[PDB]
């Protein structure tokens, strides 16, 4: 066999939740295949079809500051770390589906929220009334899977193919943060009443949904220099959207107004308290080995507090 291998530092550090995939774009396909081979198996996919699939997915991500090809592979790496540290808990189809779902979860993102597409009256908003961009990301995934020589699931039965596409659809839709609040609340109530049941498919769907949020937000679980620099890319998009809202004659929300840049540290503190900490808290309760994501999130919360107190300086 031809096994994928990484340099010694990457081989060790890729197993860490806080791993950064680095600035060499040409290494990310190899990093992804390496993670598929270890988390799924060398027989899960035909290498030729998987490589062709990866390069078509890359081509359908756009040159935007944050929702780009690097984000796709970064979210996949976080899923890899969750799967490898919980390897008894997931099925063969979930291992085949979830790294692919992560790679594809923001396909053809233009750096604009569902709200902006609604206000602009974009054709996508007419086609998909809720989770507009996420329904688009899934449609783009199906289009690529149906290209000649791109059926990476060709050895699955019709019923198994339908199952894995359902895992991918639900996982991509779960990255709509509007749906996270309800999903985490349901999971919190289920865990605390001891009703949570990983044999229940509707429960598995919710746990996978929370895993997808955890992976999607994972910049907050990196080492501080990575967290701080990624925040610059996130705001580059938010502020471009705020400019476009102002062009429509609509006041943007504070996080999208570039004139409010001095309030970013307090905005981050608000986001960590309201979204990130609860997300990784609930995930650790369900999957204790994901603890390092929560620890790293708490460490970054403390860094943003230091910035607010003027002990740290967050420059753009
Ligand atoms: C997942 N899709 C949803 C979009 N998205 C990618 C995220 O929300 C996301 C993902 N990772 N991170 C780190 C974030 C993030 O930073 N979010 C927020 C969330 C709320 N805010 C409020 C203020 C703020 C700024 C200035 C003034 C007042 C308020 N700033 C923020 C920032
Ligand atoms: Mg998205
Ligand atoms: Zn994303």
């Amino acid at each position: 066999l031809m096994q994928f291998t990484l340099p010694v530092r990457l081989c060790k550090e890729i197993e860490l939740f806080h791993f950064d995939i680095g600035p060499f774009e040409n290494m990310w396909p190899g990093i992804f295949v390496y993670m598929v081979h270890r988390s799924c198996g060398t027989s899960c996919f035909e290498l030729e079809k998987l490589c062709r699939f990866i390069m078509s997915v890359k081509k359908n991500y756009r040159r935007v500051p944050y929702h780009n090809w690097k984000h796709a592979v970064t979210v996949a790496h976080c899923m890899y770390a969750i799967l490898q540290n919980n390897h008894t808990l997931f099925t063969d189809l979930e291992r085949k589906g979830l790294l692919i779902a992560c790679l594809c979860h923001d396909l053809d993102h233009r750096g604009f929220s569902n709200s902006y597409l609604q206000k602009f009256d974009h054709p996508l908003a007419a086609l998909y009334s809720t989770s507009t961009m996420e329904q688009h990301h899934f449609s783009q995934t199906v289009s690529i899977l149906q290209l000649e020589g791109h059926n990476i699931f060709s050895t699955l039965s019709s019923s198994e193919y339908e199952q894995v596409l359902e895992i991918i659809r639900k996982a991509i839709i779960a990255t709509d943060l509007a749906l996270y609040f309800g999903n985490r609340k349901q999971l919190e109530e289920m865990y605390q009443t001891g009703s949570l049941n990983l044999n229940n498919q509707s429960h598995r769907d919710r746990v996978i949904g929370l895993m997808m949020t955890a992976c999607d937000l994972c910049s907050v679980t990196k080492l501080w220099p990575v967290t701080k620099l990624t925040a610059n890319d996130i705001y580059a998009e938010f502020w471009a959207e705020g400019d476009e809202m102002k062009k429509l004659g609509i006041q943007p929300i504070p996080m999208m107004d570039r004139d409010k840049k001095d309030e970013v540290p307090q905005g981050q503190l608000g986001f960590y308290n309201a979204v990130a900490i609860p997300c990784y808290t609930t995930l650790t309760q369900i999957l204790p080995p994901t603890e390092p994501l929560l620890k790293a999130c708490r460490d970054n919360l403390s860094q943003w507090e230091k910035v607010i107190r003027g002990e740290e300086t967050a420059t753009w």
